[PDB]
């Protein structure tokens, strides 16, 4: 269950140290006066997000709901996010990349099975622990309706590359599948796509017209099956994209057979 934490247990987004539980990431969403009577709804949204419990989905450890201060507290993932890892000094072996992909699939299938559409899947929202195991997060608060509203409330002192072309429409599971296709490409390219795009409006129109990440710009070995999977997952028509359970059933035997 979500802990009701107190500031007095701790010494923007910042690393934090709970005086008995240790390292944690804190996002303070609001700091101001008590202009807010969303208290019940803010806490309940936190409880709802905290009920999404899966090994590949981040844990919201606590919430701070105090007089003029509203904070979320999340486990610390010491390797940072997925793009940070892909660009690190030593490369990441193909068997670890394949396991990362499988864990992303499992986490996303869990979320969809609970009726949750992520809407902002991207390497920045894939967090990595020291063992190169991953957790899906929502660091832009696309799923924290109430906390996102509080973040831009009046009395408060405080990405395109992965978006399905229909949204450049009500996000669906298939919107997430498109985002996953581009994450697949980035995992093997070890970088963000579309580096040669000049202008944002150029990129939007190109993607809406059928432009996709440059498969030829992947320099290391990428299995043909993974190339085929990313192309299926970024099909223009969302109804042509598979589901994450359909992806898992194709990818898991391949992972066991050739990547593990
Ligand atoms: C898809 C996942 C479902 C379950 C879940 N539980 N917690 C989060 C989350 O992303 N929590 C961040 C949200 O706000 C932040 C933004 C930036 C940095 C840290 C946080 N913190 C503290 C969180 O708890 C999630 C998403």
């Amino acid at each position: 269950n979500v802990i009701k934490m107190k500031s007095s247990d701790f010494l923007k987004v910042s690393l934090a140290f709970h005086r008995t539980q240790g390292l944690m990431i804190m996002k303070t969403v609001y700091k101001g006066p008590n202009c807010i009577e969303h208290n019940e709804a803010l806490l309940e949204e936190a409880k709802m997000m905290n009920r999404l419990r899966h090994s590949r989905v981040v844990k919201l450890l606590g919430v701070i709901i105090e007089e003029g201060k509203y904070s979320l507290v999340m486990e610390y993932m010491e390797k940072g996010n997925l793009m940070h890892v892909l660009k690190a000094e030593m490369s990441t072996p193909l068997s670890v990349k394949g396991r990362i992909i499988l864990e992303i699939i499992e986490g996303m299938a869990y979320l969809h099975g609970k009726g949750v559409i992520h809407k902002d899947l991207k390497p920045e929202n894939i967090l990595v622990d020291n063992d190169f195991h991953i957790k899906i997060a929502d660091l832009g608060l696309a799923s924290f309706k109430m906390w996102s509203k509080l973040n831009n409330e009046e009395h408060n002192e405080l990405t395109l590359y992965y978006m399905a072309p229909e949204h450049l429409a009500k996000p669906t599971e298939k919107s997430d599948v498109y985002s996953f296709a581009v994450v697949l490409w980035a995992i093997f390219a070890n970088k963000e796509p579309y580096e040669n795009a000049i202008a944002e409006q150029q990129l939007i129109m190109a993607i809406k017209s059928g432009n996709r990440p440059d498969v030829d710009d992947i320099t290391e070995y990428c299995p043909r099956e993974i190339i085929s999977l990313m192309k299926l997952c970024w099909e223009a028509n969302p109804e042509a994209r598979p589901t994450f359970p359909g992806i898992e059933e194709k990818f898991r035997p391949f992972y066991l057979s050739q990547l593990e």
